């Protein structure tokens, strides 16, 4: 069996108190009568702690033991009337009294009439002192601290008066270390000026800033209140000038896969970045290079020049694609990153048996947004991506083009860890010469991340002879439910719908449904799905994939 039963009866009923007592007492285990009898004093003790945490200081607690199958330790309890706050005086004086973002202790638990809960008082005090320390009120002193309780007549008074005194400020920022990065650049990624009101989260922001620039392998950003201005000392350890990286992966879409990167994290004092990268899979190989120049602000604004070469043999198309490009990234405080681009490309291609070659110089604008709990175990978050590019034939273009692609990903956790995943992707290309439009600019659907139940890029318009050539438009959507089965183990069920097509009037949407297993393994998030195609002649398909959900 064999677990012994614990029964808590409160008169009158009080579900809160009951559940609390049940959690505090814990599990009885597989204890027999004698063993339950030894356990009684612990049981009553725990029960009265549990009562005290909810404000009941006059709870009558008694315990019965009854042998049986299984044995039963019954707790009977008369709550009595609890302790309620009468007077509550929480005051923050000094400069902090006028500071906008200084949270005062608030809420139901501190309203007069509320049952006094364990540690709401200490919570209030901790909050006040934590914000005091965050905002540099280091001379902040509690002038009054009083929690007063009379269990008889059930009254409690809280008195917290906090004289905050003057607010400290940021002193000068100093930089030392074997970094060749000019201080001109380093100072433009300091999220505060000197003589500006102190904020420890700005120190943190500085820390993460320096860390994310890629320029160093270690940063020491420290400045304990000292010396009213706090000087800030930053020491920087220059990163290794060059770096190599290798990755292995697998997919149902493309199979075994190898990634390589060769990065140069600082080329010069002005913070330029160099890079090389490649990936090899049986159906697709590509190589790319890039150069980056920080603008202002250095971290959210930059120029990125790129080049690339890519071979692809997939389904019924082949393509050798060459590309050069200039990009201008800027990100607003939302998290909205805009990318203004000018890209030139040349594509050698075979659609079915028809060989084409066309080239385009195209401008584009993109918007991105990523908001998550993060970062490997996101419990909720979302990704938004919008991208439009276009070309004018004559102006270094073999055809006219208006290419649009958009994606939205979303994840939510609700209840006891049940997840819901939502996915939408849309694409469209307008042109006056579809035959001149190469594969990379056409749209395809189906696959692990597209419409499961269907092989990668197989959902597509076909020509006279039955070859999948690419759509003028596409949609792909999915809804997935995940059930937590263990730590690192989830059980999913999903529905995907989508297609690539040439006519808005005949989308011919295909549907896949199925279920799979998710595992946060020692090599990354693994997903294994079994999917049934409902449309065309649908059999079954095994999908496998790795990488973050978002
Ligand atoms: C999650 C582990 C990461 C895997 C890294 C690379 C492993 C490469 O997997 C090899 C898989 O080979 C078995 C399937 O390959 C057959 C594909 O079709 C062969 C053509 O007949
Ligand atoms: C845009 C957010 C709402 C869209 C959800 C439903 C999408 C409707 O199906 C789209 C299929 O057509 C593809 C074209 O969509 C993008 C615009 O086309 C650009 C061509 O000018
Ligand atoms: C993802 C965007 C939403 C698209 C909505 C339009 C859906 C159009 O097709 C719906 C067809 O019905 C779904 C199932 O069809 C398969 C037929 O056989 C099912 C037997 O179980
Ligand atoms: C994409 C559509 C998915 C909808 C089908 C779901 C079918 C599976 O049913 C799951 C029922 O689970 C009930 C949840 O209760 C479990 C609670 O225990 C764990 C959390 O405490």
């Amino acid at each position: 069996g064999s677990e012994s039963q614990l029964s808590v009866r409160v008169t009158p009923a009080n579900a809160a108190l009951k559940a609390n007592i049940e959690a505090y007492v814990g599990s009885l285990g597989e204890r027999d009568e004698a063993a339950l009898q030894r356990f009684r004093r612990n049981a009553e003790a725990q029960a009265e702690k549990a009562a005290q945490a909810l404000g009941y200081f006059q709870a009558q607690i008694d315990s019965e033991v009854k042998d049986g199958k299984p044995p039963k330790l019954t707790l009977k309890v008369v709550p009595g009337e609890p302790v309620r706050l009468r007077q509550v005086n929480i005051q923050v004086l000094g400069e902090a009294a006028s500071l906008e973002s200084f949270r005062l202790p608030s809420g139901k638990q501190l309203k007069p009439g509320a049952k006094l809960n364990q540690g709401v008082y200490e919570d209030a005090k901790r909050l006040i002192q934590n914000q005091a320390s965050r905002y540099g009120f280091f001379q902040g002193r509690f002038s009054t601290q009083r929690l007063s309780i009379d269990p008889r007549a059930g009254i409690a008074d809280i008195d917290l008066v906090y004289d905050s005194g003057q607010r400290y400020t940021f002193g000068k920022v100093s930089f030392d270390g074997d970094s060749i990065i000019e201080e001109e650049l380093l100072r433009r990624m300091v999220p505060f000026k000197a003589g500006q009101p102190y904020d420890s989260e700005l120190i943190a922001e500085l820390n993460q800033n320096l860390q994310s620039s890629g320029y160093f392998e270690g940063v020491r950003v420290d400045a304990a209140p000292t010396q009213q201005a706090i000087p800030v000392a930053v020491r920087l350890e220059a990163r290794k000038p060059r770096t190599m990286g290798v990755g292995l992966g697998f997919s149902t879409d493309v199979g075994a896969r190898a990634r390589f990167n060769w990065t140069r994290h600082w080329v010069n004092a002005e913070g330029h970045s160099l890079g090389f990268e490649s990936e090899i899979s049986a159906p697709r190989q590509n190589v790319g290079a890039w150069y980056e120049i920080p603008l202002d602000p250095p971290l959210t604004d930059k120029l990125r020049f790129t080049s690339g070469y890519q071979f692809e043999d997939l389904v019924d198309t082949e393509s050798k694609l060459l590309t050069l490009g200039g990009e201008w990234h800027s990100k607003r405080p939302d998290g909205w990153q805009r990318v203004v681009s000018l890209n030139w490309m040349r594509e050698e291609y075979k659609l079915g048996d028809d060989s084409g070659l066309s080239s385009f110089l195209m401008p584009g604008i993109g918007y991105s947004l990523l908001e998550t709990d993060n970062k490997v175990d996101p419990s909720h978050g979302y990704r938004l991506q919008f991208n439009v590019k276009g070309a004018k034939e004559g102006l270094l273009a073999d055809a006219d083009v208006l290419h649009v692609d958009a994606m939205a990903k979303g994840l939510t956790s609700f209840a006891g860890g049940h997840r819901l995943l939502g996915r939408l992707q849309v694409g469209g290309i307008a042109t006056n010469d579809y035959k001149s439009i190469p594969p990379s600019l056409r749209f395809f659907a189906g696959g692990d991340q597209s419409v499961r139940g269907y092989d990668y890029r197989t959902l597509s318009p076909e020509n006279s002879d039955g070859d999948k050539i690419g759509g003028r438009y596409m949609i792909a959507g999915s809804v997935e439910y995940q059930y937590p089965l263990a730590e690192r183990w989830r059980l999913a069920t999903f529905v995907d719908q989508g297609n690539a097509f040439n006519s808005l009037d005949f989308p011919s949407i295909k549907t896949g449904v199925g279920f799979g297993v998710r595992w946060v393994s020692p090599v990354g998030p693994l997903r294994l799905d079994l999917a049934h195609a409902l449309d065309d002649d649908g059999g079954f398909r095994l999908h496998f994939s790795m990488g973050p959900e978002l």
